[PDB]
């Protein structure tokens, strides 16, 4: 019941517990699940105090219980307390894995057939997210969890919104945030998340690594070059044009001089999926149906969703509280309905 002067509190099911780390709002544990006879990892979420970790805790939990995907991290079960005034923690209890790509990255040079295969894996997560009208939002290397070359699951969808081209209208990690974020709800920010992580697997550093928001659009254009009129044009501010409009004209440095080893038809995808400008952006199934993925591509093996997902929020955290109880209720002695 107890690890590291804390209380964790998953018995009688859940026992010989191992810390393994930190997670958003508590520690997360390994431990042995009596009735599956296998090892899982719980996270301990205690998100009461402030609204916004209300927010992502119920967020994540609606659409992990409703997401059912191959590369998509689910929640196999959820302990509370009987009573809401009780409830001061949250458990959720998901497969185990060994490592994620952050961590992997640190340690590892990967070969051109594992970058192939982790990417395929990504989009096909992303395309049944995609399906389903859904944005992650915070695609990154910290979030695409991992136990083999041929076992990914994309997880923490704390922050995921249901797509709204039209809104306008907290962040998302700002390395892999793409450009219009910063200038001005759409699919297109995703595909840049992921050509950021394409970019990283590539070479062990994270492409665009700006201090602040304007340093990662510096960082971007130091890359792709000076954006075009067209793709200036394109830009619901004024700042951006002006203001950079204001800069020193950049040329777009060539993928091969920035990635000189890298397979020529991943630097194609690449190009693709990093573009300025988000309506000319690649879409998942361009992505996917790539050449430089064509050795796994199979439309009859990427599962989409059922139907297109729909849960809006200024609540307070005590009205979230309740939501919280309500959508965790399913794994309760007596729920019924
Ligand atoms: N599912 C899952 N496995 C995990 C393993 C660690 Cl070390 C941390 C968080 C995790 O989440």
């Amino acid at each position: 019941e107890m690890v590291r002067g804390q209380v964790f509190d998953v018995g009688p099911r859940y026992t010989n517990l191992s810390y393994i780390g930190e997670g958003a709002y508590g520690m997360v544990c390994s431990a042995y699940d009596n009735v599956n006879k296998v090892r899982v990892a719980i996270k301990k979420i205690s998100p009461f105090e402030h609204q916004t970790y209300c927010q992502r805790t119920l967020r994540e939990i609606k659409i992990l219980l409703r997401f059912r995907h191959e590369n998509i991290i689910g929640i196999n079960d959820i302990i509370r307390a009987p009573t809401i005034e009780q409830m001061k923690d949250v458990y959720i209890v998901q497969d185990l894995m060994e490592t994620d790509l952050y961590k992997l990255l640190k340690t590892q040079h990967l070969s051109n057939d594992h970058i192939c295969y982790f990417l395929y894996q990504i989009l096909r997560g992303l395309k049944y997210i995609h399906s389903a009208n859904v944005l992650h939002r915070d695609l990154k290397p910290s979030n695409l969890l991992l136990n083999t070359t041929c076992d990914l699951k994309i997880c923490d969808f704390g922050l995921a919104r249901v797509a709204d081209p039209d809104h306008d209208h907290y962040v998302a990690t700002r390395w892999y945030r793409a450009p219009e974020i910063m200038l001005n709800y759409t699919k297109s920010i995703d595909i840049w998340s992921v050509g950021c992580i394409l970019a990283e697997m590539l070479s062990n550093r994270p492409i665009f690594p700006g201090k602040h928001y304007l340093d990662q659009l510096n960082h971007i254009l130091g890359i792709l070059g000076s954006p075009s009129q067209e793709d200036l044009n394109c830009i619901i501010n004024l700042k951006a044009r002006n203001y950079l409009l204001s800069l020193p004209h950049k040329n777009k440095v060539p993928w091969n001089r920035l990635f000189p080893n890298a397979d020529s038809k991943a630097l194609d995808l690449l190009d693709k999926m990093l573009t300025f400008n988000p309506h000319k952006r690649i879409e998942v199934e361009q992505a996917l149906a790539h050449p430089y993925l064509e050795q796994y591509y199979d439309p009859s093996d990427e599962p989409i969703a059922e139907a297109p997902f729909k849960f809006l929020d200024d609540l307070p955290k005590e009205k979230l509280k309740e939501l919280i109880f309500e959508e965790t209720a399913r794994f309760q002695p007596g729920y019924r309905s």
